Order: C-alpha cells, then sequence, then structure tokens
C-alpha cells in the first residue's frame, strides 16, 4: 500500500479557559489557578505540544515516503488552513513549526480575521439552520429520552466533580446541596444552535478545564484533589457526554460538518491540481486544518467513527488529529481510504513528552461505519468513502 495524501483534522493546542464566570466562582470554596496567557488563547506550552505531533508527524511521513527526509517541502506541497481564533492560528503556526522548521509554510485562514469562518461551523454565519423538532427529539432521544435521564445514569460522576470542586463548601451549596439539582439543565435548541444549560455544561466546561491544567502541568490541578487515571476518566465523561449529545449527533452533526466534510473529500480525490479554498492548490500531499473539538465530534458522528482514546480521557483533546489518508493498493492500483484518531496521552501532555517513531502518540484505528467496500486493513474504497461523505452531507450546508 503506498500511500499518496492525507489530511489531517485538528483540534487546536492546549489553551486557557475561554472564560471564567460568578457561576464558577460559586461552585467552589477554592481558587481558580490564572493562566499565563488571555482567556482562550494557546499557551506557548500548548504550541510546543502540537509542534512535537508536527515533529512525530514528519518522520512518519518521510518513513511512509510522502515527504521527504531533508530539505523543505516543495511549494505546495504541505497546505495548513486555519479558523479565525488565535488559538488555531497559532496551532498552525505551531504544526509548521514541527513538521517544517523555518520553512515559514503559510497558514491559511480566510479573508476576514474578526468574523467566523462558515467552513467551521455553517450554523454561526446562518449558511443553513437546524430543524428544530427534529433536533429536539434526536437529541432527547440519544439521552435515553429526557435530559434527567442522562443526568440520573451519570451521578457518579456528578458526585466526583463535586468532590474535586469541594462543592459542599461553595457557595451555592451553603445557601443551598447537588449540582444537577441546584443548576437543572434544560435542551436549548435554536436554528443556529443546541446548547445544555445548567449542570451538564458546567461540568462539562469545568472538566475540561481541569485537563487543560494537567495538559499545561500545572502543580495541582483539581486543588490537588485529581489522584488517579480512574478519577479523570470519571471527571472527563461529564465532557465527553455533552459532546455525544450535542456534537455527535447526526441532526446536528451532519449540517456542522458540512463544509469540512466536502474539503476533506476535495483534498483525498485524485483530481489535476487547482488553487481553490483559501487559494490553497489541491489535491496535494499533506493538509492540515487547525479547528475545535466540535469539528472533531461532528466528523466523528457524520461519519460514523466512533472511539475512545486510551489514556486520553478528552475523546476530543487539544491536538487530536482526525487522519483522513487515500491509499493505493499496489497489486491493482485501487484507492482507499484509511481514518485514524492520532493523539497524545495525558501523561505525554503532562509530562510534555517529545514525539517520535519510537515515542509515538496514541493512535486508535477507526472504520466508517457506512462503509460496505472494506478492504483487509478496514479501509473504505475511494468509490465508498465518496458516497458517504455525499449521503452524509447537507447540501443546503455548502459552502
Ligand atoms: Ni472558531
Ligand atoms: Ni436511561
Ligand atoms: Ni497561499
Ligand atoms: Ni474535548
Amino acid at each position: 500500500l503506498k500511500l499518496e495524501s492525507v489530511v489531517i483534522v485538528s483540534r487546536h493546542g492546549v489553551r486557557a479557559p475561554t472564560k471564567a464566570t460568578q457561576l464558577m466562582q460559586d461552585v467552589t470554596p477554592d481558587a481558580w489557578p490564572t493562566w499565563p496567557v488571555k482567556l482562550g488563547w494557546l499557551t506557548p506550552r500548548g504550541g510546543e505540544l502540537i509542534a512535537y505531533l508536527g515533529h512525530y508527524q514528519r518522520q512518519r511521513l518521510v518513513a511512509d515516503g510522502l515527504l521527504a527526509k531533508k530539505g523543505c517541502p516543495q511549494s505546495g506541497q504541505v497546505a495548513i488552513i486555519a479558523d479565525t481564533d488565535e488559538r488555531t492560528r497559532k496551532t498552525g503556526e505551531a504544526f509548521a513549526a514541527g513538521l517544517a522548521p523555518d520553512c515559514a509554510i503559510t497558514v491559511h485562514t480566510q479573508v476576514d480575521t474578526s468574523s467566523p469562518d462558515p467552513l467551521f461551523n455553517p450554523l454561526k454565519t446562518g449558511v443553513c439552520q437546524l430543524d428544530n423538532a427534529n433536533v429536539t427529539d434526536a437529541i432527547l432521544s440519544r439521552a435515553g429520552g429526557s435530559i434527567a435521564d442522562f443526568t440520573g445514569h451519570r451521578q457518579t460522576a456528578f458526585r466526583e466533580l463535586e468532590r474535586v470542586l469541594n462543592f459542599p463548601q461553595s457557595n451555592l451549596c451553603l445557601k443551598r446541596c447537588s449540582l444537577t439539582q441546584a443548576l437543572p439543565s434544560e435542551l436549548k435548541v435554536s436554528a443556529d444552535n443546541v446548547a445544555l444549560t445548567g449542570a451538564v455544561s458546567l461540568a462539562s466546561m469545568l472538566t475540561e478545564i481541569f485537563l487543560l491544567q494537567q495538559a499545561q502541568g500545572m502543580p495541582e490541578p483539581g486543588w490537588g484533589r485529581i489522584t488517579d487515571s480512574h478519577q479523570w476518566n470519571t471527571l472527563l465523561s461529564l465532557h465527553n457526554a455533552q459532546f455525544y449529545l450535542l456534537q455527535r449527533t447526526p441532526e446536528v452533526a451532519r449540517s456542522r460538518a458540512t463544509p469540512l466534510l466536502d474539503l476533506i473529500k476535495t483534498a483525498l480525490t485524485p483530481h489535476p491540481p487547482q488553487k481553490q479554498a483559501y487559494g490553497v492548490t489541491l489535491p496535494t500531499s499533506v493538509l492540515f486544518i487547525a479547528g475545535h473539538d466540535t469539528n472533531l465530534a461532528n466528523l466523528g458522528g457524520a461519519l460514523e467513527l466512533n472511539w475512545t482514546l486510551p489514556g486520553q480521557p478528552d475523546n476530543t483533546p487539544p491536538g487530536g488529529e482526525l487522519v483522513f489518508e487515500r491509499w493505493r493498493r499496489l497489486s491493482d492500483n485501487s484507492q482507499w481510504i484509511q481514518v485514524s484518531l492520532v493523539f497524545q496521552t495525558l501523561q505525554q501532555m503532562r509530562d510534555k513528552t517529545p514525539l517520535s517513531l519510537n515515542t509515538p502518540p496514541g493512535e486508535v484505528k477507526l472504520t466508517l461505519a457506512g462503509c460496505e467496500e472494506r478492504n483487509a486493513q478496514g479501509m473504505c474504497s475511494l468509490a465508498g468513502f465518496t458516497q458517504i461523505v455525499n449521503e452524509a452531507r447537507i447540501p443546503a450546508c455548502s459552502l
């Protein structure tokens, strides 16, 4: 099998919290540790971790014969697209720096940096709209039938989070007991967005913040109250759970992932090279796309890619990569698509461990669950991939 093309959909790297709310203060007696950069921005450490994945990918791709061992990749051979957020732009820069240091690979973004890019979510620019009644029913059904059913099955994790927070001594509690009841969680479904209020979204946010502390190398994440891998896995199930509901549900995911699906399909299809989105010439050898956890999850649910990540409690971790490869099978020159999730384990983030062929990131081989035409290695034919993308995408959400 000869590797011919690769498209990497990456979450941005380690970032500071996006917000600092009063509710965050009220649910713990302890002080949240401060971060070295503005709200939502990538930390220098964040950048360093992504650059390790770049270095790893270069080694790996050199071994696969796709990129040369010495020198800068030839022009256009590597392309990088990034959302307009500081944190995604800087993730792009960091990945280029690890992959091809001193080659100054351009990090492309949309023309306008101060407005949202619909490639990363077409709902947010009103390219298309969710069907309210359908999405409501679909998400409630995925929750176990109600949001009360959903929190009912996760009581243990909520109580783990309360322990870490010391929620019983918190201001909310002293006035008045439990997160899921003190903060009732409701599904809010609008034309451009689905959201959960209350305990479910607070829990998803706070547990991700603990993970980021750990990954940032902070001395005592969770005020020192998170002391083993079972606790990490337990805490982060609340994050994963909200994403299961709000981002993986196909009635949301398909719409929200549609421009990325078109871009990925374009990048992976043999075709004469041609300047398109962002003035990037496609197809080419490597395309790196720097976005958001939501994007990873939206693709996963649109494409019926399922995973959990061993040693990495967040299913959609900082720098986690959804890797699409086109491989040519030499026996009959047929074309095949492989999909994988490449990620640093939490310990690899915590120890800032340099990545390499002998010390690789974790990796989970995925299967496209709708694919009818599969090879021995679990890859989906190009034609099978193509049909899956065509059925999954929502035309009204295309750019
Ligand atoms: Ni964004
Ligand atoms: Ni149930
Ligand atoms: Ni350019
Ligand atoms: Ni995540």
